[PDB]
């Protein structure tokens, strides 16, 4: 086991908005370069614990003036038939699924220099819920999961608008300091959890939860870590 | 000439409390191990642009949960005969002088790794003003300046309570991210500026501004940088 998985300031956490602190210094997130051309293609991989999409160079995210990041990859967390699988919770509610987009501070050339360093890594997190319509951005990934059902498999996909996998509201979010939710669980990670959720169809949510296989001959499902105590940290909110 | 000195997020800045963002997540500063015994003695030095006191290991400081620092050094910025020389200003007001205690993040083993990295270095800053009483804490430093009037000269001084040099209420400060105010003007420095001031007698302030010599045969005076634009940065405050 990696010892940082036992740190005091771990993720995910249960967001209790009434205890969140309004902080008007938290401005709208800004993204640049997220609208990709179809070529070159990206690699979508079933890594045994999630489905990840590796992102190319040139995707820039800023948490505010002088707080600049480059996107590395995104992956998903989900549950199973009639069971939610988001990592973060709100007032103890778990949502069907969750997208994470992991970024590296521009002060660091590599992930290993950033790990455990304050603000070295930043993750954008949005909850996924059921809506009435097929989400066409998600469909480009979801329609390829069958190709990568086996653990350790991967496939190429056309570039797409990565910002279309996220909510349109970039103004309203919680932010706190926490950890990777997978070994080595390094601290210093800045988590931004959007208020607005993204909508997938029931069929889409069922494809995500029901298509991939993990270690052993088990279905890759319920791939979320248990909620961690805040242990005195204060979640901030960009809105009162 | 250090082109970093023309970066976008430099220090110092003009503080405008009405435009500061209050965040209740900014808790009282924690400063442990600052009460130094008389021995060992500390190196106090005139380096030509300020007077510096090197600090030993063991001075621990936190800006928040798991955001910890170790104090390296303190130095001062001052004016001249009836001219103020603080670096930060408040609504255009320049104070007689300012003390800076520079710290290294415990997430970085070396200063040279911390330079340019967000939160790698953190400085505590306090304004010094004129009051009627002589300040015991500052007298320990000021009474020793005549011995190091010459550029490059140094002397050993007894250990003292460094925290006694700082204002009364550790609950009440401004905070923003900026730069060193001297070459190399590295960015990613977290500045914390106490709201309340510290008082020295007119004699002490004169002793500070009038005893040290700089490059050539000029007086070491007005050792402060002009204020820099915020460029969209919002100064935070720890009180409504
Ligand atoms: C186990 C690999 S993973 O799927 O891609 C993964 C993950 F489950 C996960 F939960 C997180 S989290 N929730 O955002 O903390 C990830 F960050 C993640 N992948 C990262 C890899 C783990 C850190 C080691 C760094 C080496 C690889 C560089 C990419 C960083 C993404
Ligand atoms: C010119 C050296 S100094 O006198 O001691 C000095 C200084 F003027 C100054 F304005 C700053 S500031 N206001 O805090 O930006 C300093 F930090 C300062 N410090 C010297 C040593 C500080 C220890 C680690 C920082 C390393 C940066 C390299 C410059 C050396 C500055
Ligand atoms: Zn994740
Ligand atoms: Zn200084």
């Amino acid at each position: 086991v990696s010892p940082a998985c036992a740190g005091r300031f771990q993720s995910p956490v249960d967001i209790r908005p009434q205890l969140a602190a309004f902080s008007p210094a938290l401005r709208p997130l800004e993204l640049l370069g997220f609208q990709l051309p179809p070529l070159p293609e990206l690699r979508l991989r079933n890594n045994g614990h999630s489905v990840q999409l590796t992102l190319p160079p040139g995707l820039e995210m800023a948490l505010g003036p002088g707080r600049e990041y480059r996107a590395l990859q995104l992956h998903l967390h989900w549950g199973a038939a009639g069971r939610p699988g988001s990592e973060h919770t709100v007032e103890g509610h778990r949502f069907p699924a969750e997208i994470h987009v992991v970024h590296l501070s521009t002060a660091f050339a590599r992930v290993d220099e950033a790990l455990g360093r304050p603000g070295g890594l930043a993750v954008l997190a949005a909850f996924l819920e059921e809506g009435p319509e097929e989400n066409s951005a998600y469909e480009q990934l979801l329609s390829r999961l069958e190709e990568i059902a086996e653990e350790g498999s991967e496939t190429q996909v056309p570039g797409l608008d990565i910002s279309a996998l996220l909510p349109s509201d970039f103004s309203r979010y919680f932010q706190y300091e926490g950890s990777l939710t997978t070994p080595p669980c390094a601290q210093g990670v800045i988590w931004t959890v959007f208020q607005q959720t993204v909508m997938l169809s029931a069929k889409q949510l069922h494809t995500l939860s029901d298509t991939l296989w993990g270690p052993g001959d088990s279905r890759l499902q319920l791939n979320f870590r248990a909620t961690q105590p805040l242990n005195g940290r204060v979640i901030e909110a960009s809105f009162p």
